């Protein structure tokens, strides 16, 4: 009975396996902009993303995921609510079965088509392995995605996954510049959080930027026509693969803009 997105396996049944389900920071949550605080402290964000090195994309049965060579501090984020630099080791996106929904996080309870995840580790742990053990071993910059004009850099993400269409087929996937996903803005709110899918860990400094990014109807369409399952098995096509907003708690929100 591995986790899953199911009524059977779905996030209302992580927690039987994975206690910290049901931890003090929890993610994602629902960002209430009359509660948010404009904190002037906190630093713009530094991303240098030019010697990003893609490998390849890959349908793990959860989403698709582009995985990039984090052996050398090429692309890192640094800045922001950050002390030290994290290296992007991959993206994935999170989608729903209808352009009503799809994203993890809300923003007053508005939900978006999807949500695109940069993961970035804290090389002061060495690797990502032992960075996921710590607080503050992680950093996932979060990007909401609206329906409208489409987005120039994601083309070659969408035009791949026919390729990769059950779980675990990969195809290589260099020479993409993760740069074309991000919007104009890096205005953004962040607080401390987990990981969205088992197993669950709060080791995550949570960056959602305020901007969403335009992408087409027909570029999301093809998101959802993924399967959950591998090739010649039950299709289940892989649709609403997020997690609903959990509790706060005592958490705060803090906002880089006024
Ligand atoms: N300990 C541990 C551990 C950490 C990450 C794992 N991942 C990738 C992943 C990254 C971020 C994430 O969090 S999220 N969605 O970005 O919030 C969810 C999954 N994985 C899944 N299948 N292959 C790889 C698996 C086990
Ligand atoms: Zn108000
Ligand atoms: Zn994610």
């Amino acid at each position: 009975h591995h986790w899953g997105y199911g009524k059977h396996n779905g996030p209302e049944h992580w927690h039987k396996d994975f206690p910290i389900a049901k931890g003090e920071r929890q993610s994602p949550v629902d960002i209430d902009t009359h509660t948010a605080k404009y904190d002037p402290s906190l630093k713009p964000l530094s991303v240098s993303y030019d010697q990003a090195t893609s490998l390849r994309i890959l349908n793990n049965g959860h989403a698709f995921n582009v995985e990039f060579d984090d052996s050398q501090d090429k692309a890192v984020l640094k800045g922001g609510p950050l002390d030290g630099t994290y290296r992007l080791i991959q993206f994935h996106f999170h989608w729903g079965s209808l352009d009503g929904q799809g994203s993890e996080h809300t923003v007053d309870k508005k939900k978006y088509a999807a949500e695109l995840h940069l993961v970035h580790w804290n090389t002061k742990y060495g690797d990502f392995g032992k960075a996921v053990q710590q607080p503050d071993g992680l950093a996932v910059l979060g990007i909401f995605l609206k329906v409208g004009s489409a987005k120039p850099g994601l083309q070659k993400v969408v035009d791949v996954l026919d390729s990769i269409k059950t779980k675990g087929k990969s195809a290589d996937f260099t020479n993409f510049d993760p740069r074309g996903l991000l919007p104009e803005s890096l205005d953004y709110w962040t607080y401390p959080g987990s990981l969205t899918t088992p197993p669950l860990l709060e080791c995550v400094t949570w960056i959602v930027l305020k901007e969403p990014i335009s992408v087409s109807s027909e570029q999301v369409l093809k998101f959802r026509k993924l399967n959950f399952n591998g090739e010649g098995e039950p299709e289940e096509l892989m649709v609403d693969n997020w997690r609903p907003a959990q509790p706060l708690k005592n958490r705060q929100i803090k906002a880089s803009f006024k």
